[PDB]
């Protein structure tokens, strides 16, 4: 359900209060990169993760590796691409089995890496996620934050366009007003049509939903605009993941949908915000990896972890109504996977004309 991701939408929910403008996080490749470090831990660093994830190891390897089958499953035009890997130093040891959960758990690997050319290893692995992501992430990881001491880089990304059920009409995308917060007036490219969709009001949340599907219904793209009453904050503060899902119930409605284009792109140092989310132990040189990699009886520690995230939309697809839908302000956008009911991408869209967060 929308539980095993739950550490994932807590870091967003996080970074959200700690910042304005845009925000783009995939609670995925979040939980995914700690449910792959707990196939790993030991003691302290054990019990933090699990708290935090509310999984166990074996839950966590089973759950995820169920989600990725059902995603490589899919033979669409949505296109979904992930990049997960832990580059261990070559002072370590690699650990076979973990490595072997990595392949066939995680959709990651462990893979050994030399440090000492810092400009190098950073190239190297900015071209495998570049590889691995249709060439839209290809500077996630920097030079200056590898050096000849760097343990282990952990990096997991995600890009997605889809492809529409049924498309907008591109003649009929229409340059309007986009009325930031604090009332900045900003033009940018509304796609416009007027279908049944499931939506509703949620007044729990003080906000409309519209439930917009991509091909064959493998995901949806789930927009929550707050009412004049309350604001896109506030919101995301009181939205549950559970709600998310009860609104794939809500009965179809005849909408007028006019739905700003926007292509966000997020990459993230997530050592700030995992030391505020309980799990500090895995930075510091106390951390208990070993089942991870080994160097005697010495256990690395995580160096880099580090996340980018990239959604596009875009009109490609496959008498008064009812609601009126118009995103000319400030909205929540989150990319949900109907198959297996979790947020893949949460995004708070403060100014679509912006590609960065």
């Amino acid at each position: 359900g929308p539980a095993s991701t739950s550490f994932g939408v807590n870091v967003f929910k996080q970074m959200a209060t700690e910042q304005s403008g845009n925000l783009a996080a995939s609670p995925f490749s979040i939980t995914i990169l700690l449910a792959m470090l707990q196939q790993g831990a030991a003691g302290n660093t054990l019990d933090e993760i699990t708290r935090a994830l509310q999984m166990t190891p074996e839950k966590s390897a089973e759950i995820f590796k169920k989600v990725n089958e059902e995603i490589q499953k899919r033979n669409s035009r949505n296109i979904l691409k992930t990049a997960n890997n832990v580059f261990l130093s070559e002072n370590f040891n690699l650990n076979p089995q973990f490595k072997r959960i990595a392949v066939n758990n995680f959709d990651s690997d462990l893979t050994p890496t030399y440090f000492g050319k810092p400009a190098l290893a950073a190239q190297n692995i900015n071209s495998w996620i570049a590889s691995k992501t249709n060439d839209k992430i290809d500077k996630l990881v920097s030079p200056d934050d590898l050096s000849g001491n760097t343990q282990m880089v952990m990096v997991n990304a995600v890009y997605f366009k889809g492809l529409w059920e049924i498309p907008f009409r591109e003649q009929a995308t229409q340059k309007r007003n986009f009325t930031l917060n604090g009332g900045e007036k900003k033009v940018a490219s509304f796609m416009q049509t007027r279908r049944y969709f499931k939506a509703g009001t949620h007044k729990p949340a003080m906000a409309k939903v519209v439930v917009l599907p991509f091909e064959y219904n493998e995901y949806s793209l789930i927009v929550v605009l707050p009412l004049k009453s309350s604001n896109v904050d506030a919101l995301l503060s009181s939205l549950s993941m559970e709600d998310v899902a009860s609104f794939l119930d809500l009965p179809p409605k005849d909408v007028a949908l006019e739905l700003p284009k926007f292509s966000i792109k997020a990459d993230i140092n997530l050592e700030p915000v995992l030391n505020k989310m309980g799990v500090s132990s895995i930075f510091t040189q106390q951390a208990e990896l070993y089942n991870l990699g080994s160097h005697g009886s010495l256990s690395p520690q995580v160096s880099s972890a580090l996340h980018s995230a990239v959604l596009t939309i875009d009109e490609r697809g496959g008498d008064e109504p009812s609601l009126y839908f118009r995103a000319n302000k400030p909205f929540l956008a989150i990319l949900w996977d109907n198959r297996s009911s979790i947020p893949l991408f949460m995004a708070r869209i403060m100014d679509p004309t912006l590609e960065h967060a």
